[PDB]
């Protein structure tokens, strides 16, 4: 073709693509590095199969699905690039605030007193209904065109609260669920005298927090290409995985006599990949749980037969 190499292109674009993310810290786009890993790995087995009409038929596949407005998303299918999370990948450098919340409940059980000798009455228990939110999201999505979903649990020590919360990987968009649970405001104790009168305020609130954090866990990454690979070339198919695409940027970088590029290191800030099909990410991530374990106060203050306060006990909080 006597022009520039487009093999080229794609070696020097994925290094220029893992450098903008390590400068700038901002996220690497996870699907277009894969991808143009993939499309090198299978151009460098193609080469040498002794078809050269069908190995450039499959540069021009992979171009003109670029130029396309899917670009990306159209390949991702057709190879069937699939990452999913198969652990509760790491929460760490927990940094919460704590606050109050809507009111969940918010009265009063005035318990009267008529016996002419001490007394211990106490009040009932009752039950109210509310939901609580989670929503937790990415800083450094993996910019997929489909959703991957992980699990993480988060510890908010100091506040006795602890759930595992959804995270979406592919996006900064807000992940959020919603989930009915119920308290039980319990019966109180209350010591009284002939003729005085116990009451009792009930605030029963939600608990708000707000909390960044970091995400870190493994990421199986396969490649579904069977089916795609050999309508350019059927005989000699072999599977590939992230370690083919590792050793085609060695190798090609070596024809050039260039440094050799690690591609396990070149998948953007923070992250590196561990072997064949294993992906580790390390991603800044912030949450908010709004409702969580409710905020529930109870004085007591027991008045006399004139209405004065006596005495004033904390029961909660």
């Amino acid at each position: 073709p006597y022009a520039e190499s487009y093999i080229d292109t794609v070696q020097d674009r994925m290094k220029q693509r893992d450098r903008e993310s390590k400068l700038t810290g901002k996220p690497i786009n996870m699907q277009e590095q894969i991808i143009d890993g993939w499309f090198l790995a299978r151009f460098w087995i193609f080469k040498d199969q002794n078809n050269n009409h069908q190995t450039n038929r499959f540069i021009s596949w992979f171009k003109d699905n670029l130029a396309s407005s899917k670009g990306y998303d159209s390949i991702a299918e057709q190879m069937g690039l699939k990452i999913e999370a198969l652990n509760d990948m790491d929460v760490t450098n927990i940094d919460y605030t704590s606050k109050t919340g809507d009111t969940i409940y918010n009265g009063i059980s005035e318990l009267t007193n008529y016996t002419g000798t001490t007394q211990k009455m106490k009040t009932d228990s009752f039950q109210r209904d509310y939901t609580k939110s989670e929503s937790t999201s990415v800083t450094n999505g993996l910019q997929l065109g489909f959703k991957v979903a992980a699990k993480g649990v988060v510890a908010l020590a100091g506040a006795d609260f602890e759930t595992s919360v959804t995270y979406n990987l592919s996006s900064t968009t807000t992940e959020t669920n919603t989930i009915s649970d119920k308290f039980t405001v319990p019966s109180q104790e209350v010591t009284l005298s002939p003729g005085h009168k116990a009451v009792v305020k009930h605030d029963l609130r939600k608990m708000v927090y707000f909390g960044t954090q970091d995400l870190k866990g493994d990421l199986k990454v396969s490649f579904n290409d069977k089916e795609i690979v050999q309508k350019f070339i059927y005989p000699n198919y072999r599977s590939i995985d992230l370690s083919d695409i590792r050793k085609t940027m060695i190798e090609i970088d070596k024809w050039n006599h260039v440094n050799t590029i690690d591609f396990y290191q070149l998948v953007g800030v923070k992250n590196h990949i561990k072997n064949g099909d294993t992906l580790y990410i390390d991603t800044p991530a912030e949450f908010t749980f709004n409702g969580a374990n409710p905020y529930y106060r109870a004085t007591f203050t027991e008045y006399d037969e004139n209405g004065n306060p006596v005495q004033t006990k904390i029961l909660s909080g």
